[PDB]
DNA sequence: GAACCTTCGAGGAAG
DNA sequence: CTTCCTCGAAGGTTC
């Protein structure tokens, strides 16, 4: 399998491991649980992967839930039942859990405990529970997003950043070793540098230019044919998906560079507005094609000789 | 039957339809099953059509259901049950399923395992399925309207678009020749321009002309009588329909030909905003005869010509 | 009768009228049923009378059923077994249908056959039940909410047409023809004008008229009479009723045209917000009177020159 | 009684009245039966009683029901089994009945037939000529297909103050109280244009008259009854003056907000919005505008302050 | 008993009584049932202890149940039909019955009859069911819920008014007797002026300051021990909470005296704009120390003699 | 153990503890059931351990379940009849109940009783249920949720207030003795001081520097390593994080230190405008670092010398 | 003309 | 199916 197991083959996020490092570390030595620890940034990075390397150091089983997958208490309070000592619980989009069930958690996580109604009619009667010790992984992708009450009881936190040319260089040459394939160094620069620096979508591309190298080429992915594989694909010469590029285009010719509102935009592109706030926006900000100012978001000039625009 | 069930019967879709090969063929040398599929765009291009054409190339059993017709993960895990090696499951209106039925659909596609949670009470257990390797094929109307985590787990898209007049051409000759039905060559070019490119609407006019030219003529399709005909069923010569104009002459009579929002006064008319959105405006957009602007649709000189109003 | 019975009694809808007598009469012209139709239009305009009316012109016999009385797939099984070749089936609200039935019907369009469940436990057993050809025809008043697989096995569309004043002047004469009644054809004009295009509400007026006409009068409606039944009524010649008058003038009176809110507008009148919002605004709207804003409702120029009020910008 | 029981007895509704006597004269001269009538508007004008008086003068008798009360269709199908011809159906509050139910009643009122599912087999009934009569208060929340069929429509209007006079008149009568004509005219004025208010007045005045004096109503017992009840001579209570006279005298006239007149007066948002302002509006004491609401030139010289444009 | 059970000892409430006592005598002259009542007005002022007196100087039983506890039609038609001539049933918090549930009370109030399904299938029919004379009593602190042809048929209203210093003088010395106490009068005065004019508070402070006197002092409550225990609970000569007193220095000291905005003033007191805006503020306008104007909250000249500053 | 269990223990909260040692102790002497008490105030202050002491000073035994667990009427009917003479009931987050459900409480509280319908639905009556002394205790982080009728009916109101350097330094070093960790009297200040005067703030910090201390250290917590160890968790010796030293550094390098409004600061430091309202600019406010003005915010003479620039 | 504050109106989502 | 409530627009004042 592709994805990796200990810190040792985990590349990147340096930051994140060296402090994870220490807290298991500690952790190992008194026989006790590691603290709940809560993992936020864009979508894509990497952070799913984290969870399973922390199970593999403490050596537990990890089982995986979302939010929107629970609904009522009674979801919750099955779920943790199925939780032996020290396991490792882990939540994505937490943020989205409906605030009738996140109140719930609040016991659980500081004193292991839960009170909860069962039986019908004559029967109903309350219980106290007392769960096993366990360790809660969060995820979520903005600290603002979840209530004050509950950010306060995570113990540990998690900010996970892009990753640079040379990390996603090494990572495609990793991936080009498990398919028993051969990529020149200048053609796994050339595909890193397409790849908006996310780590999943390098794996996507590598596959789809696998299969045209084994068909339309003589089996080795080189310079020359990986140039053509991605021009065959959306991928732009930098990267930009043809949704970037519909944003793009809408600010300037539907509106003139701007100022305009996410919201707005959101409607005229028919694109969720979560997805660009989310996923789209992020990348564009912190590469300069797009500006943001009180009054909403601009084009900068840069976007301009991008789009084959007068900068006027 | 009139749908073609291998590639060199699929007409037009060249980009799509050569992007598939490539991969389909790929998958074969290495005797494994295919990526999953997402299929989108305007309704009536193909995009069914096309998933059995996949199938017969691989030669594989189809199974068929839609998003709408699951209601409780109880459902789908019976579905995924019944699934023999490389089987292909076809999901129309994906975009429409419950969020609850989404749960388990991302565990399968990433790893092909499913994890149930059994029992309620004093019952609680969790049974582990490992499923047979299996291709997913979705279709939508709405792309941007897709779930970000869902749409990033396919590895392959497609855009499919309006086809041109030779190919609609060739369709309408194609089509006539399983009715049996005589077709001069001038007569099948008539239809072709005023199907709107699409399809399905070809198919529909050329069942009702027949019917015409049965009583108003010698059974013979002729120009005269083909156009005769349309204009009986209303079918403008650009290929505008009844919401058509009736969308454009209460803009211009009682808005000066807007701006207006798509629902600002729909509601005059009898339309679902909806289907004005997914199948009527792109049409218009493409053509030429509205224009998106910040303060909404606007009908632009040719309309006004065309409907016969003299422009402002 | 009240109903006409054949498409030379039927008035007007000449664009759909016109069409399906092309198409029955090719069905004729081979020993095939008529291909499904889907009748679309606002309520009260003749869906249901025009089924009878294919019905007729094709020579067939009719079943009728309604939506709201199919609630499982075992009901249609039923009504499937008393059909008979070439019959018509018609089934009014066919979008009130539960889903559970919709999917089953697409195989009796389509294949003419079903699947029926025999025996029970091990025994249970799945066999097809074939069925003759028929012709189903579904009335619906809203168009966008049938499912996308059932509309494309629907071959005809037909959409229906609020009459015009040439036509619904009409109506009203035959109709005067079945009550032993006299009417002047310049009365009948007057009567068609604040009908609003329907033909079930110019039936409602002429009863009302009738009634004055032969207790207030000497039992004809003259243009004279005519003029005082519709002042007893207080039916504008727009057709505006006695509450929707109180509603433009408020908002031109006390709010300058508005834009004024939902809840601000009904006190004034002393009605509910439920009231305004079903009854009378929306006919309102369909003139042009009003615009509905994000600030509130706001009244046209048409509105102002209507009531005979000045306008400003 | 306190329900007239004829025509001649019913005072005010001229214009609902005349329609209805004209509509009602000229189908007995054709031996046919009325027209389904549906009556709506604001409570207490009369709804009730007018559709029992069109039960007196078609000489029939009245079937009586509630939309509360039928529950499922098999209520309603029993119901009209039991009709026989020329007989009128009365239902009460008919915007409650479910749907389930209002679809069935659209065949029922058109074509006199029913065709209900009942081994299963359907049934055919062909009902006698019969009329239905609805009276509501939401008539707004009636379905649209629902509204179409009903052939006559009475929309209920307030009264005026000639009219109410009488109808204390008569009231007194029945208590066999002796009140003076000024005195009458003197509760008209508060009655606020309703009849169940102008009763309900005229009941506290007479236990003040049986305790507080000889049993006897005149222009002098009648003020001080009044001035205990605290009414004004404008029909507004204590609380509505002291609405007015805070938005006087602490904000200038106005505008001001809901949430900040209410905190003020020491009352709950929704009842000073829905109990209250109403009235107010209606009779021209308070206007509502986009920054807020105003008292008008007419509360300023009704409370007695000298007005400031 | 501590809620009294004759006009002999209901205290205040002057127009209310002086009301009742008439309607009461008039309808025991005339043998008959009294008129239906609805009391309602602030919390704690005597509402529910008003219905008990009524039922006394009726000389009646009393039936008691509440709005919460009616759920469906089946549940009144059960508590109608076991009502004896001349019964008094009393619903407290009556805005709570459903909407479906008040309209089978409007024949019953004004006909004394409701309208019930009998028999089964083929069978069933329709009976009037005929109740003997009755008076219904409610009691709402939501009088604007009710419906408004609800509300039009309570032949009696009466609205509850705050109570002034001499009756709330009275009440505490009248209280202190049922608890073994002896309180001087000059002490009573004291406690009733910080009682916000609610008898329920002034008891309140009574058994808070009798647990004082008990363990910090001899036994007797009197102006040396009532000062002192006042000074305990923190509770201003003008009955100003701790966090009142707050509020307005902060208002004169950083603001001048305002204009200022409640999210402003909110933060700087560390407490949240719902708990200000419904706890806080209301006492303090309704007292006149704070005014609220189109710019913001301002402190009157009254407040700043308060609190011996200078109305500069 | 972590949570204090008696008032020997509780450190803190003088003016709150002193209140209810007096209200205990009388109500043992008259051998009666404690008032109902409402605890309130800020986040994890303390709200839950008192009520814990509570009951082990009163001497009974504790019942506990919480607002979200109360789903409908059945199920708090069925918590009162398991309540013994002399219960203490607890329910934690108490704002959430529902008000069909918070309104049976009204006439349990003040009279012990409650109405109920009971037999087979043909036949059916209303009952009274007679209840036993018990006194409520209530918590929550919002009492203006809270109706007004049910407030009222609490009789002692307790308000939370921020822990002081001296008292917040003795918890710090009670918590090392129960993780058995030597600290410095000098390092257990420098905790306190960055913990915004909360007590699960410093018991969080405290645990992060001791597994940092034991793994790279000799497993003693010096004034030394404490300095390493925040450094790495990037917390400021005034506690503010890198966020909050960017918005004061942006204040002052690029407007001069304001006026500027909260909209043209957002951009100026990529945050989200509701973000910094809510997160970051309370705890800025209070410490007296920002001041807000009719025309804006200012930085203050304080935040000029903690980040090292010249004031002028 | 940048920044704060209040009020209203129409959606939508939580029972 | 209904209540509750929250997001967006705009009128008005001050430096
Ligand atoms: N063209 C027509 N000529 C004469 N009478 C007509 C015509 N169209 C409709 N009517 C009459 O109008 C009345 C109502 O017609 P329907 O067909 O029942 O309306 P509708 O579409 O069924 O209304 P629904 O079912 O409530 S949506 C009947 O009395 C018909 O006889
Ligand atoms: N014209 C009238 N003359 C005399 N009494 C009248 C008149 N109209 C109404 N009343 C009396 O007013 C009271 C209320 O009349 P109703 O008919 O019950 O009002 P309503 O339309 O039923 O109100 P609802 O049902 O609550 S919406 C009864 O006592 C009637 O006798
Ligand atoms: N006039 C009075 N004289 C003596 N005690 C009084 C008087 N009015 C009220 N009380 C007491 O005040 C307390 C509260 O009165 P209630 O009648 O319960 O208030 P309330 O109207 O029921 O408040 P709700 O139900 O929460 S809206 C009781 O202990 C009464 O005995
Ligand atoms: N540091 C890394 N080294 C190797 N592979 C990685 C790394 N980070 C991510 N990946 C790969 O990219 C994909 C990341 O998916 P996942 O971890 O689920 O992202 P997320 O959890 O953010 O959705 C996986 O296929 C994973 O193997
Ligand atoms: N390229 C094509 N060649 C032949 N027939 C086509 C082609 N595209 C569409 N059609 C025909 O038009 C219809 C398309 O329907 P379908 O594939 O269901 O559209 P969609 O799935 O996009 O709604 C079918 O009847 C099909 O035979
Ligand atoms: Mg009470």
């Amino acid at each position: 399998t592709l994805r990796p197991q200990y810190f040792k083959e985990y590349i990147g996020q340096d930051k994140v491991k060296d402090q994870l490092k220490i807290f298991i570390e500690a952790a190992k030595l008194r026989d006790e649980a590691l603290d709940h620890t809560l993992l936020f940034g864009p979508p894509g990075l990497g952070k799913t992967t984290m969870a399973f390397v922390i199970a593999n150091e403490m050596g537990v089983n990890l089982k995986q839930t979302s939010g929107p997958a629970i609904e009522k208490a009674g979801d919750l309070v099955a779920i943790l039942n199925d939780l032996e000592p020290g396991d490792i619980l882990f939540i994505d989009e937490i943020h989205r859990m409906p605030m009738a069930v996140e109140e719930v958690l609040y016991s659980a996580m500081e004193d292991y405990y839960i009170d909860i109604m069962i039986g019908a009619g004559e029967t109903s009667r309350s219980v106290h529970l007392d769960l096993p010790p366990f360790t809660l992984v969060g995820a979520t992708t903005r600290a603002g997003m979840l209530s004050n009450p509950l950010r306060a009881r995570f113990g540990i936190n998690g900010h996970m950043e892009y990753y640079e040319l040379p990390d996603l260089t090494e990572i495609v040459e990793r991936t080009s070793e498990i398919f028993e394939m051969t990529i020149t160094p200048e053609a796994a620069l050339e595909l890193a540098r397409r790849s908006r620096g996310t780590p999943r979508i390098a794996n996507r591309l590598l596959k789809r230019v696998r299969d045209y190298a084994q068909i339309m080429g003589d089996g080795v992915i080189d310079d020359k044919i990986a140039d053509q594989a991605l021009t065959m694909l959306d991928v732009d010469h930098e990267g930009l998906d043809y949704v970037d590029q519909k944003i793009l285009r809408t600010m300037i010719e539907m509106y003139g560079g701007g100022p305009v509102g996410l919201g707005t935009l959101s409607v005229n592109i028919a694109e969720e507005r979560e997805t660009v706030e989310d996923m789209y926006e992020p990348y564009l900000i912190q590469k300069g094609f797009i500006m943001r100012t009180r009054t909403g978001r601009v084009a900068t000039a840069k976007a301009y000789e991008h789009m084959g625009y007068d900068y006027t």
